[PDB]
């Protein structure tokens, strides 16, 4: 019987929590951060070259963005037009060349190229930079773009 | 009687969350937010023209800083003192001269205007910027200001 | 008894919060923020003289920077290395000098002091800063150095 009435209690304060929650939600992601299903995208707000800024994103316990959908994708966008500076996304192509892989090593799921892209300029463009038009270039690792994470 | 033991688990659970809450809300708002009751204002630490300004904050889901009460107001200042950069309000007389409103479209309830304030200087202020010393001044839209939100 | 079907749905509720939680404290952390133990440093990003910045601290509800062992003091010195700015600890010995000691006048329980430091240079250094590689060094307190706070 006294479980019972614990069990409301416990109740009033989940809800008490949820509702507080929710509304720091909203704060902590502006204006650095842009939720899209149940990932969320966060930008430190500058450059750096890619080996840097997937250190960053590791070390915080995330990675560097990885839209896997164009609701992602647009998503990430957004944070890309405000800062007005395109970003580098997780996906290279480092261990061989042409085939596109997520840290993880699986292939690509989705991917929103500009035409003609990638095309290994230079014959040394390994890195993927999503510009502020949201398509996709892949580009020299050794760039410093703006630093962008997804947890 | 195991949902003894289950419910004592949970209320330690529960217990766990108030206290790594109010920890993370402290971290939160350091250093650009502020609380005042149920409101939370918090600084793009940057600033923009009113309608950027205004854009950032509803995509965000919240608003425009809006005082409505000294205790509102004063929790703003501290924020424009910090940065020392004045910021915009969310009210503007832009439909009817003369007559500020908020977003929604009531009628002001609470105002905190500088000496002769507002006196659409130049007959080209319709919206409303706050001073680091708290006190309000009409100011043309087009200007750049301080982005708060409230949330 | 449905209290067992209603202690599994709070169950539910609890754990979708905890999930909640572990990722928006991810997300704030980055990059401005360090975990360590039950400790959350949280840099404002700017300089400010010792006095000022151990005000700001306090007002948020925290304290400046207290590094009690190596761990926290590597978790410290991560995001000096981040800003490339050295910051104030929370440590003073103004009220006996060669005496630091912690704002509730505790003496020291871990210290890391760059050879030759803590030398009172000039014959007025009771503060203390910590370098990018993580050694302290007493200080001018009239010196604008990193805001690092404590929560
Ligand atoms: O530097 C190596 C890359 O050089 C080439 O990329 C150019 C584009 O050809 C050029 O149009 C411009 O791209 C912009 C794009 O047109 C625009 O819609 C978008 O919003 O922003 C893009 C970035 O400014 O500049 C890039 C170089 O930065 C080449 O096409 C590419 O494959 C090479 O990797
Ligand atoms: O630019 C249009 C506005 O011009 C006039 O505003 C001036 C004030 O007259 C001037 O004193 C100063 O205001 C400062 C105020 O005195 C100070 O206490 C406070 O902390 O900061 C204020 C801002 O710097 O500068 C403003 C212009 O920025 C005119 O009075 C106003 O109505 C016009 O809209
Ligand atoms: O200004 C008062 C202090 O002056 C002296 O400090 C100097 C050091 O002597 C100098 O080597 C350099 O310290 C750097 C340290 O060698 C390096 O490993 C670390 O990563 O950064 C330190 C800071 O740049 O600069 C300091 C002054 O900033 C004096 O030794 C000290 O006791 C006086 O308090
Ligand atoms: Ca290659
Ligand atoms: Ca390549
Ligand atoms: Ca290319
Ligand atoms: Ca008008
Ligand atoms: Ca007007
Ligand atoms: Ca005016
Ligand atoms: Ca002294
Ligand atoms: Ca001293
Ligand atoms: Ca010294």
């Amino acid at each position: 019987a006294s479980l019972r009435q614990q069990v409301e209690a416990l109740q009033g304060q989940v809800q008490h929590l949820q509702a507080a929650f929710s509304q720091y939600k909203k704060v902590e992601l502006f204006p650095n951060g842009q939720s899209v299903g149940e990932k969320i995208f966060k930008t430190a707000g500058f450059v750096k070259p890619f080996t840097e800024a997937q250190l960053l994103c590791t070390q915080a316990g995330g990675q560097l963005a990885s839209p896997r959908s164009a609701a992602e994708n647009a998503a990430l966008q957004q944070l890309v037009v405000a800062k007005n500076e395109a970003a580098f996304l997780s996906m290279t192509d480092s261990k061989t060349e042409g085939k596109f892989t997520y840290p993880t090593g699986e292939s690509l799921v989705y991917s929103n190229w500009a035409p003609g892209e990638p095309n290994d300029d230079g014959g040394s463009e390994d890195c993927v930079e999503i510009f502020t038009n949201g398509k996709w270039n892949d580009r020299a690792c050794g760039e410093k773009r703006l630093v962008v994470c997804e947890f």
